[PDB]
């Protein structure tokens, strides 16, 4: 036996401990029922499924040497079943990534359920050779009796494919959403700043074309950025026919309806901004957890004959389960970062599920 049988054991464990929490939040908590935590819920079935179809058949390897115990077709069953949990556990966090990059210049439960659906089936697709030709071949799921995907062009173009490309467009995503929302921020201090100057501009006029000219450059700040457009046109009449403390007054009364709209619409801002970070928290731990598996086994594909392939494929059994420990940690992230997570698990772990 080993003692690695023994640490895998917990890792199973607090992977179907921790994404079971994750589906009871999103499926119980109103809060949770936005599209990003629909996604974050089909992750955490792609976690809780690798858990317990993929994972104890690895610690059960691991157990016989890496000598495949089980029946031979089941080899690529086990590989197909793995590639996929993890293949949808990029594309669903490409897809969380792309999707808040076009909520921002877009301003339904459905339309999350037909995208996780596109994931899971471009995901059931692409991990679809794995099967397909491995169950004709087992030498292509074989390796000195080890079962692994042993075709190393199988290796090379479905590490490009799903697990390149989909990070390549996830860390597009990411810094494009990111330079979003500091541009939002920065619109909108600069329209904040533009309806402040005129009010006090408003506040110190003498005349009507002074409360004219600063309403006239309040209704462009407004239009920018909601409907108090027409509070400061009600305004803007009042100053038009030379009632200018009239103008004046109801300008005051503009000053009540910025202060709601800007910091309603600041706090959402920062709810964004916060929520980016705890996603790209999600996105560097898949990335750093599986980048030495990937990259060990691209550099497995170039010094072939060269390094010890005997040593390349004793880390990648390592390897293998630092990549498997994530499927556990994103439900600890949304412990640390999310009140809302925190204190549903919470409750769960109380046996309180009443809403
Ligand atoms: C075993 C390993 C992990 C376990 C789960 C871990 C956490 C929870 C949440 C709790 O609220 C109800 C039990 C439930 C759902 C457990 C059911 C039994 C289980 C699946
Ligand atoms: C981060 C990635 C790290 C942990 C990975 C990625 C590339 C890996 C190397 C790739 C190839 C070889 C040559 C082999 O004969 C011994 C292991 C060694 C030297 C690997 C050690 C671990 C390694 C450096
Ligand atoms: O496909 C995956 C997970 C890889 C994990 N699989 C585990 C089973 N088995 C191996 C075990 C021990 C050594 C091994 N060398 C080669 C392989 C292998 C093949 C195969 C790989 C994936 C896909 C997209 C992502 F974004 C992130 C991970
Ligand atoms: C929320 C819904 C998410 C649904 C998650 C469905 C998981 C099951 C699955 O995708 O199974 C694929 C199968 O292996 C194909 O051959
Ligand atoms: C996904 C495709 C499903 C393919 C199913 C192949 C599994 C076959 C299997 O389990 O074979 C047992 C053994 O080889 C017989 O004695
Ligand atoms: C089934 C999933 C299909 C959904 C679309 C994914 C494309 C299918 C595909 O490209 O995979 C075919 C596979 O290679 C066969 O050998
Ligand atoms: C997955 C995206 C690419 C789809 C390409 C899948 C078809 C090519 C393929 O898998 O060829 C198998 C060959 O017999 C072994 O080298
Ligand atoms: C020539 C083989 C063509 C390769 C086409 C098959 C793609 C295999 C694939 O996409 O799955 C491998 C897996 O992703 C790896 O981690
Ligand atoms: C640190 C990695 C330990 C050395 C790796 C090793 O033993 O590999 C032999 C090499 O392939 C030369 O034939
Ligand atoms: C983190 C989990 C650690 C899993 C390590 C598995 C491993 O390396 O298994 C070697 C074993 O001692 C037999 O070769
Ligand atoms: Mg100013």
């Amino acid at each position: 036996k080993n003692w690695s049988a023994l640490l895998t054991a917990v890792v199973i464990i607090l992977t179907i401990a921790g994404n079971i929490l994750v589906i009871m939040a999103v499926s119980l908590e109103k809060k949770l029922q936005n599209a990003t935590n629909y996604f974050l819920m089909s992750l955490a079935i792609a976690d809780m499924l690798l858990g317990f179809l993929v994972m104890p058949v690895s610690m059960l390897t691991i157990l016989y040497g890496y000598r495949w115990p089980l029946p031979s077709k089941l080899c690529a069953v086990w590989i197909y079943l793995d590639v996929l949990f993890s293949t949808a556990k990029i594309w669903h966090l490409c897809a969380i990534s792309l999707d808040r990059y076009v909520a921002i210049q877009n301003p339904s439960r459905t339309k999350a359920f037909l995208k996780i659906i596109a994931v899971w089936t471009i995901s059931v697709g692409i991990s679809m050779p794995i099967p397909v030709f491995g169950l004709q071949d087992d030498s292509k799921v074989f390796k000195e009796g080890s079962c692994l995907l042993a075709d190393d062009n199988f290796v090379l173009i479905g590490s490009f494919v799903s697990f390149f490309i989909p990070l390549t467009i996830m860390v597009i995503t990411y810094f494009l959403t990111i330079k979003s929302l500091q541009k939002e921020a920065a619109d909108l201090e600069d329209n904040w700043e533009t309806l402040n100057d005129n009010l006090k501009v408003i506040e110190k006029a003498d005349n009507a074309a002074q409360v004219k000219d600063a309403l006239t450059k309040m209704r462009a700040a407004a239009l920018d950025a909601d409907i108090l457009v027409g509070q400061i046109d009600d305004a803007l009449k009042l100053a038009n026919e030379g009632k200018v403390k009239e103008a004046q007054a109801a300008a005051e009364q503009l000053k009540t309806t910025i202060n709601a709209y800007i910091q309603k619409y600041g706090q959402s801002i920062s709810n964004e901004q916060k929520a980016c970070k705890v996603l790209g928290i999600v996105f560097f731990l898949f990335v750093v957890m599986w980048c030495p598996f990937f990259i060990t086994n691209i550099m497995a594909v170039i010094c072939k004959e060269s390094c010890n392939e005997d040593v390349i494929g004793a880390l990648l059994n390592v390897f293998v389960w630092i990549g498997y420990l994530n499927s556990a940690v994103n439900p600890l992230v949304y412990t640390l970062f999310n009140k809302t997570y925190r204190s549903a698990f919470s409750r769960y772990i109380q046996c309180q599920y009443k809403e």
